[PDB]
């Protein structure tokens, strides 16, 4: 029993973490067989960050302006190419460390966890999602830049996240590691705004079956109601409109509580309408919704 | 920015986990040099769980009675010996990934970062307090008995918790490594009640501070109280009383914000007896009381 923000075993990752540092800038990259990916914002100086050449910057680069450290043993760099926001540093040693991996880029909703890193020291993981405006709420200070998100799926770690700024409302944005933007953001130091965010639904209807299974039970009435009514008043309430493809996503804990996910809804639109009046549902006096289903089955059936 | 429930990164502890069986009964271990340390609860058989004579059980015993697997490799049982409630397994390999370690005991109130494990295989980290009540509130299923939590301080992990059993309230209970549990419990399959918990104010003044750093600041005020009149309330609402040694590990946290730690209980007070009206602050609409002084520094500063 019990229900925590539980994040991913690091070790697999924290051994793939180095520092790089081009001039004075330096920041955390990720070392997968012989190369090192990491924010190309490395290559500015002061005077670059606001406005950056990025082709410009990289052309009067050499393989010898760049420093990776893994640990005590420096990496030799023996070339050098840009992927969109990305660097790849090629070096001449592969990272005998080098798990089972795939680059992934996911959707909005779903989660990941976080190593936070700071000159190449993996210094504490977390959990938390892609909200649907395309930011993280990380928690990162200065000198995080390249700490990577991640799930894992067996023995294969899926890299999905790589840090590269904080926006002025103190949420994080970045890139998949083909160096893509989430978000309409690029990589200048610039004030840039992001979107409205919204409330995500399923993973709120999936928080709530974790409270059944946890025996918090207090929100259930008698009552069901329809997809088109249910997404009528989430609307009003900023959530996110359900999809049967939701739906069927809840399939697994519909089965192991004996609730109906149309029944389930019935009770979130009471508590959207009413409120909690101080009772908690898992420990929280607010609707959560940085758990997916597939965490809650992770986390409540193993 | 940013304020997450952030644990350690766990790949030190990840590499120490192996499986230990007894007969049918199976759980985790925490291998180290050349020994695996366990649960003793392993040695009993279904009927032994109920009420077990350890001393009996483990005469009863031979080393070849044991199997230890650290993944694909088995390791060879060459003796065995109980210290209060873990078992102490002699192995003729030591491990070659044992990190600089200590084993140590925490105090109610005090954070650490719990790996939960099955089968001897990582699943997940999260972050918990110690209670007052000897408890911790974890998320484990059947089959992780024997998981560890731990604090790493530079390169030593400090081992503080070896997980046991779960109480009929859905709390978990176990014991330091030396094998002498925290709070009043005994390992038996049987029903045992904690006793009644409290808050933990030194961990709900810190963070307070940490949503100051963190722009969150409609709870202060121009009041300010004494550690007397304030433990007047926070008794009335099952908070721990407050002491001058909890005043002065605010220290830091007081002088990176220039806010009196008495200053700031004049907002507690306020809070508890006025609640926060559908405000919320760090984005919770209750106190939180996980924690410590040290780990809003850690996460705030670095
Ligand atoms: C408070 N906070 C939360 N997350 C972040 C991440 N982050 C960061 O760590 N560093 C940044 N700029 C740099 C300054 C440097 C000074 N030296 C000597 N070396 C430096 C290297 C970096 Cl990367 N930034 C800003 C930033 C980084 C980018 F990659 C980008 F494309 C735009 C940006 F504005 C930053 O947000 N800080
Ligand atoms: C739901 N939950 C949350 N935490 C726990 C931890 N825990 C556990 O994992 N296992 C236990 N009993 C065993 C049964 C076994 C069946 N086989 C085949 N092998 C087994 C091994 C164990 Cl350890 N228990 C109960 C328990 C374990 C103790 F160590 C103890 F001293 C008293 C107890 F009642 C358990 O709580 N389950
Ligand atoms: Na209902
Ligand atoms: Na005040």
């Amino acid at each position: 029993s019990g229900f925590r923000k539980m994040a991913f075993p690091s070790g697999k990752v924290e051994g793939c973490m180095v520092q790089v540092t081009c001039g004075t800038t330096t920041l955390n990259g990720l070392w997968l067989d012989d190369v090192v990916y990491c924010p190309r914002h490395v290559i500015c100086t002061s005077e670059d960050m606001l406005n950056p050449n990025y082709e410009d910057l990289l052309i009067r680069k050499s393989n010898h302006n760049f420093l990776v450290q893994a640990g005590n043993v420096q990496l030799r760099v023996i070339g050098h190419s840009m992927q969109n926001c990305v660097l790849k540093l090629k070096v001449d040693t592969a990272n005998p460390k080098t798990p089972k991996y795939k680059f992934v880029r996911i959707q909005p909703g779903q989660t990941f966890s976080v190593l936070a890193c700071y000159n190449g020291s993996p210094s504490g993981v977390y959990q938390c999602a892609m909200r649907p405006n395309f930011t993280i709420k990380g928690s990162f200070l200065n000198g995080s830049c390249g700490s990577v998100g991640f799930n894992i799926d067996y023995d294969c770690v899926s890299f999905c996240y790589m840090h590269h700024m904080e926006l002025p409302t103190g949420v994080h944005a970045g890139t998949d590691l083909e160096g893509n933007f989430y978000g309409p953001f690029v990589d200048r130091q610039t004030a840039q705004a992001a979107g409205t965010d919204t409330t995500i639904t399923v993973n709120v209807l999936a928080w709530l079956y974790a409270a059944v299974i946890n025996g918090d039970r207090w929100f259930l009435n008698r009552f069901t109601t329809t997809l088109n009514d249910f997404n009528l008043v989430a609307m009003k309430y900023n959530y996110e409109p359900l999809t049967q493809d939701h739906v069927d996503i809840l399939g697994p804990l519909s089965a192991q509580t004996g609730i109906a996910v149309l029944d389930m809804c019935a009770s979130l639109k009471e508590l959207l309408q009413n409120g909690m009046n101080g009772r908690t549902i898992l420990g929280s006096a607010l609707l959560e919704d940085e758990f997916t289903p597939f965490d809650v089955v992770r986390q409540c059936s193993g």
